[PDB]
Order: structure tokens, then sequence, then C-alpha cells
């Protein structure tokens, strides 16, 4: 219970709306420690509804779990303010979500970032599986960018039909193997630089298209090796889909040599940060003990 700090309304302020997500609106905010003069940027989620003391017990019970995750690629809940409409606090990611990031640097990211992102998302998901926590809403929008070299998964354990496995659409079954399905769509989002999956198709017909056997198409920058992993994530039998621990190894193998698995125009004119630049980013923005990029 020492991982979730109970906050007062007077020690933080919302200053700008960042967007809208699960159970409420997310703001960029400022934390002002009691008796201090500093202003610390934070992220604040204010629920879209009023709550009662009783429901706040269900909230705090889940909030203690959400604050107990410890992995470089999983976001941790930091605090909560039980003010009628509950307010949650986590670290603010200045680079935004990976979905917006990949759209904004479209066709200009490079293969080595993309593959390492897949490695890091799989590391976080494999961590959640080790904790026996199902995400249930993995998507590019829920992958935050701490630095361009370091992403973290957020908002797990809380309808996105076009990301859900077939057994989740048909029977609301959410397992770690259905998280693998959503991971496949998330990678598809990254390889298409943020395209909307099954765009233009009504949600009510998605289950039919999956039962008929059709899947999202192969991105032009993807070799067949990459598309196959995506397709193996979308097999109808959940236990036939790959494990997150296997996805880590496979995308790490492809990251040890990126240009053979992604075909991008100008890829050599990009490249990952030099160690000099990597140490600069980390001393300013990312002091965590993350492993390393491939
Ligand atoms: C009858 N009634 C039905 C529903 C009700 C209820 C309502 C809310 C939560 C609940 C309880 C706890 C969390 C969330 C949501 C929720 O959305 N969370 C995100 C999360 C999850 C995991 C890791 C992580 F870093 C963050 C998250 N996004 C943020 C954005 C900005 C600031 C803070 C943020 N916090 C944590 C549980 C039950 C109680 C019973
Ligand atoms: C994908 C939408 C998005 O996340 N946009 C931005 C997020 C920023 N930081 C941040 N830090 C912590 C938590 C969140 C967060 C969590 N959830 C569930 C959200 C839902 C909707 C919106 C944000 C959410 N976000 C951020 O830092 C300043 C900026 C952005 N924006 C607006 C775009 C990114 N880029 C232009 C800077």
């Amino acid at each position: 219970q020492a991982l979730l700090r109970i906050l007062k309304e007077t020690e933080f302020k919302k200053i700008k709306v960042l967007g809208s997500g699960a159970f409420g609106t997310v703001y960029k905010g400022l934390w002002i420690p009691e008796g201090e003069k500093v202003k610390i940027p934070v992220a604040i989620k204010e629920l879209r509804e009023a709550t009662s003391p009783k429901a706040n017990k269900e909230i705090l019970d889940e909030a203690y779990v959400m604050a107990s995750v410890d992995n470089p690629h999983v976001c941790r809940l930091l605090g909560i303010c039980l003010t009628s409409t509950v307010q949650l606090i986590m670290q603010l990611m200045p680079f935004g979500c990976l979905l917006d990031y990949v759209r904004e640097h479209k066709d200009n990211i490079g293969s080595q970032y993309l593959l390492n992102w897949c490695v890091q998302i799989a590391k976080g998901m494999n961590y959640l599986e080790d904790r026996r926590l199902v995400h249930r809403d993995l998507a590019a929008r829920n992958v935050l960018v701490k630095t361009p070299q370091h992403v973290k998964i957020t908002d797990f354990g809380l309808v996105p039909i076009k990301w859900m496995a077939l057994e989740s659409i048909l029977h609301r079954i959410y397992t770690h193997q259905s998280d693998v399905w959503s991971y496949g769509v998330t990678v598809w989002e990254l390889m298409t630089f943020g395209s909307k999956p099954y765009d233009g198709i009504p949600a009510s017909e998605i289950s039919s298209i999956l039962e008929k056997g059709e899947r999202l198409p192969q991105p032009p920058i993807c070799t067949i090796d990459v598309y196959m992993i995506m397709r193996k994530c979308w097999m109808i039998d959940a236990d036939s889909r790959p494990k997150f621990r296997e996805l880590i190894i496979e995308f790490s193998k492809m990251a040890r040599d990126p240009q053979r698995y992604l075909v991008i125009q100008g890829d050599e004119r990009m490249h990952l940060p030099s160690p000099t630049d990597s140490n600069f980013y980390r001393a300013l923005m990312d002091e965590e003990d993350m492993d390393d990029v491939v």
C-alpha cells in the first residue's frame, strides 16, 4: 500500500487536456509538493463520473495493483485523489503515445526504431503475463513514448473490436493469448505508420471477416517474415498464437539486423542514437535501469 500515494486536491492542478481515454479524461498537470516551491509536470486522469465511498474500495483495490508493477516497459500508477470524481496520477510522457508519434514521423522513423519498439512492447506484455495481469486493451494508443528509444505500456487491467481476438469478440474471453492478438494489430499499426485497422468496415461485421479467414494486409515496408508473425498472432486457435517470450526473441533476432526484415526508403540515412546521444537522453529524461536497445 506504500506504492500508491494518497493525494490532496490542493497539491496538484490540471492545466491542459491531453486527450480522452478509459473511464475519464487525461490532463497534463502540475504537482506542487506541500511546503515547496517547485512545480512537477504530471499526468492526471479525472473520471467521467461521480463515485461513492463504496465504489472507491473497488477503485483502490485495483489502484494498488496498478501501482505495484515494476518493469521498464510498463507504466506504473503513482497516486490517487479520492475527490468525488476520482483523479489518478502517473508520470507524464512528453513524447506522447506511440500511435501519434508514428503518424507524425511517418515514413521517416527507420527500421531499427520500429523493431526495437516491438521488442519493448513484448517485454512489457511478457511482464504483465508473468504478473498474471491481462491487458485487455493493448493498442498503439496505449503505448507511451518516454524517449524515442524507450516505450512503456499503459492502461492495462481495466469497445476496441478491431484490436480484439475473435474469442474476445464472440465470448468476451480475455487471456494473455488474446493480448497476443492485440499485439499483432499494434505491430500492424506501427508498420503502417498509424493506419486505422479495418478502416471503413462496420464493427458488427468484423467477426464475420475473421471467421471467413481474412486478416489485415501486409504493410509495404514489411518483409514476409514480419507479416507472418502478425498473422500467427491472429490464428483462431488461441494456443497456436506465439507467446510474448517468443515474440521478444524473434523481434530481437530481427533487430540484430533490421534492414533485412523492414524495407524502408532512406533507412540508412536514419539510424538509432549514437552512445553519446543515448547517454544525453538518459541523463536528462530516462534515468531508469532499462536493459538496452538492440
Ligand atoms: C461499480 N463501479 C464500476 C467501475 C468503478 C471503477 C472505476 C475506476 C477504476 C480504475 C482504477 C485504477 C486505474 C484506472 C481505473 C485507470 O484507467 N488507470 C490507468 C493505468 C493503469 C495501469 C498502469 C498505469 F500506469 C495507469 C491510468 N491512466 C492515467 C492517465 C493519467 C493519469 C493517471 C492515469 N492512470 C489506473 C476501477 C473501478 C468501481 C466500481
Ligand atoms: C495517444 C494520445 C496521447 O497519449 N497523447 C499525448 C500524451 C502525452 N503524455 C501522457 N503521459 C502520460 C499518460 C498519457 C495518457 C494516458 N492515457 C490513457 C491517455 C489517453 C489520452 C491521452 C493521453 C493519455 N499521456 C503528451 O505529453 C505532453 C502529449 C500527447 N499529445 C497531445 C500528442 C503527442 N505529441 C504531439 C507531443
